[PDB]
């Protein structure tokens, strides 16, 4: 399924080249520009564990997830991954634990040492 495919066929987008964050572009976005550091980004997402269980989805809330890019407001894999996206893009992101919740996890749903799968849609980005 999709998690296996991004694991086996995804692009390493880390600057360290450690395969900690893998990406596949699923829907091509608009033009060329990607957000810049500090922009207010609006996304929809769904996340799953490696046991197949969905842990969260913004679609279920009828509102986007909003954060300031490149400021450590989200897990490392998201700062890295969302920075590569075009407006309107949908991607799949595989996040090894060192770029996610590490040994701590996120209690109760995300266990220790968890590799995470996300589908992410970049809705919009704005400077303030």
């Amino acid at each position: 399924g999709a998690p296996a495919t991004v694991t086996e066929q995804g692009e390493d987008i880390t600057s360290k080249k450690d395969r900690g964050v893998l990406k596949i572009v699923k829907r091509v976005g608009n033009g060329e520009e990607t957000p810049m550091i500090g922009d207010k980004v609006y996304v929809h997402y769904k996340g799953k564990l490696s046991n197949g269980k969905k842990f969260d989805s913004s679609h279920d809330r009828n509102e986007p997830f909003v954060f300031s890019l490149g400021k450590g407001q989200v897990i490392k894999a998201w700062d890295i991954g969302v920075a590569t996206m075009k407006k309107g893009e949908i991607c799949h992101l595989l996040c090894k634990p060192e770029y996610a919740y590490g040994s701590a996890g996120s209690l109760p749903k995300i266990p220790s040492n968890a590799t995470l799968f996300f589908e992410i849609e970049l809705l919009d980005f704005k400077g303030e």
